[PDB]
């Protein structure tokens, strides 16, 4: 699919991918305003070869994905003036769990509904061979009340071989990451299961950002550090500590999410696991 620059009338900034920005526009062939509205990422323009090759892979990832619980992309776009092509999504206007939770009070029996929404979409994920590496409420999305869709993929990978290598970085989301991925530099299937964890964690919480994984992890290691917070972290984790139980969470609820932090890896739950497990959960408290 192929939509006309000339035709993409911009409304607002979303926010920032990845690999650039992205931005709300309407699609307004008609020039009347009843055209789509679309959520565009685009190729910051001072991106080096790293970052370009980077955004390609997030393109074609993108391009390939199909899932009822995966962000549905439209097309492309040619952008002339980064000179690479930009990415026209579906809108989803309640936006993220980070932002939706913390101003509505949902409860626990559409959250666990939403963590079954994200394993589906996670298994489906898995099963085409990729790693998402960035799995946290920021980058889920809320279709409806009952509806929610992983909305972002800029540092997902192929997995050719069960684990990816990853490389020394700092915008690497820590809080969200598992033993192996701080300490080897490895990143499992089983690597995204400790990030569902943390998301369900999150879900629990309402995305309560005095209960956050960042606010948490840095009250439990101080910030006296000096280039030693991953070190710690890593630190923290072998001697078992874990988040606390959010509150009002059922008790075997927190069971599940402890198991998702499994130090050995080995020892976690496929996310085809989780999804009868959950099914069952949110049926109990609905
Ligand atoms: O931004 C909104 N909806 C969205 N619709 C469609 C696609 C969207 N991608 C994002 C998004 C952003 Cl900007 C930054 C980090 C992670 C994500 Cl997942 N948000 C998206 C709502 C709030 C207006």
């Amino acid at each position: 699919t192929v939509f006309h620059k000339r035709y993409l009338k911009k409304i607002r900034d979303l926010g920032e991918g990845h690999f650039g920005k992205v931005s709300l526009y309407c699609y307004d062939p008609t020039n009347d305003g009843t055209g789509e509205m679309v959520a565009v990422k685009a190729l910051k323009a001072d991106a080096g070869p790293q970052h370009r090759s980077g955004w390609k892979q997030e393109i074609d990832i993108l391009r390939t994905l199909y899932h009822e619980h995966i962000i549905k992309y439209k097309g492309c776009c040619e952008d002339a003036g980064a000179a690479s092509l930009q990415l026209v999504m579906e809108y989803v206007p309640l936006g993220s769990l980070r932002d939706y939770l913390p101003r509505h009070s949902i409860g626990l029996a559409q959250l666990l509904l939403f963590a079954q929404q994200i394993c589906e979409g996670m298994a489906y994920l898995h099963a085409q061979h990729y790693i998402h590496r960035n799995l946290a409420a920021r980058n889920v999305l809320l279709d409806n009340d009952r509806l929610v869709k992983i909305g972002d993929f800029g540092l997902a990978k192929a997995v050719p071989h069960e684990y990816y290598r990853v490389r020394e970085d700092g915008d690497s989301p820590v809080f969200w990451y598992a033993p192996e991925c701080l300490k080897e530099y490895k990143f499992y299937y089983a690597s995204d299961v400790w990030s569902f964890g943390v998301t369900l964690y999150e879900l629990l919480t309402h995305c309560d950002s005095s209960q956050s994984p960042p606010t948490k992890f840095l009250e439990l290691i101080g910030i006296a550090q000096g280039q030693m917070t991953v070190l710690r972290l890593t630190e923290l984790l072998e001697r078992g500590e874990r988040l606390p139980r959010p509150d009002k969470c059922p008790a075997e609820v927190y069971h599940l999410m402890k198991n998702c932090w499994e130090t050995e890896a080995s020892f976690r739950p496929t996310f085809e696991n989780l999804i009868p497990i959950l099914k069952t959960v949110h049926e109990k408290y609905r």
